[PDB]
């Protein structure tokens, strides 16, 4: 699976 | 709100 | 075009 | 109250 | 670019 | 409206 | 010394 | 004189 | 981390 | 201060 | 040469 | 270990 | 324009 | 307890 | 800061 | 005549 980034603060993967 | 990281150059963020 | 970022393990680019 | 200010980004009050 | 701030609420940033 | 801050000191508020 | 800044509406020195 | 401020990074003051 | 700002004069971050 | 950033996993934010 | 990346907000390279 | 990140052109980590 | 809607806490519009 | 939603703008919460 | 350009003659630099 | 642009510091013009 593929992880983006985003910041939500901290810097968290996005799973998909 | 996420903030995502695109190049477009620089680096910018996108948020939603 | 934009470049996202993603771990794929490396880091790789999505363009659009 | 007192609203104090911090970065989170966004800016956000903190009430007391 | 300079980052103004205004009170529109929430505090934001005004970019130039 | 958008509410500006600057030192006058106190800050002041400017409101536009 | 250090100030902070809060909402009292007016914006007001703390003094540390 | 009025101060406003910015972020510059620092935050600045802006004279005027 | 929230960052709270200030006055030392210029305006500095304090990260918490 | 520059932020850099590193993976420790979850990315992190390293000052400067 | 290496392009390392610092948040500065604007994320800007430092080449190497 | 820390894993910073360049690019050098593909990401590359760098580890720490 | 269409306006999706999230809880981010609090809910806030989305608008595309 | 049941939460009900309101928009006042923006979406509010009352709670029962 | 930004430095704007004005014929006043010569060119001359505005900062802010 | 033509007049080109240089920083010599201040902008001076070079006439062709
Ligand atoms: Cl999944
Ligand atoms: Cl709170
Ligand atoms: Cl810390
Ligand atoms: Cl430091
Ligand atoms: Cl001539
Ligand atoms: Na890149
Ligand atoms: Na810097």
């Amino acid at each position: 699976a593929l992880v983006f980034f985003a910041e939500d603060a901290a810097i968290i993967g996005l799973a998909v």
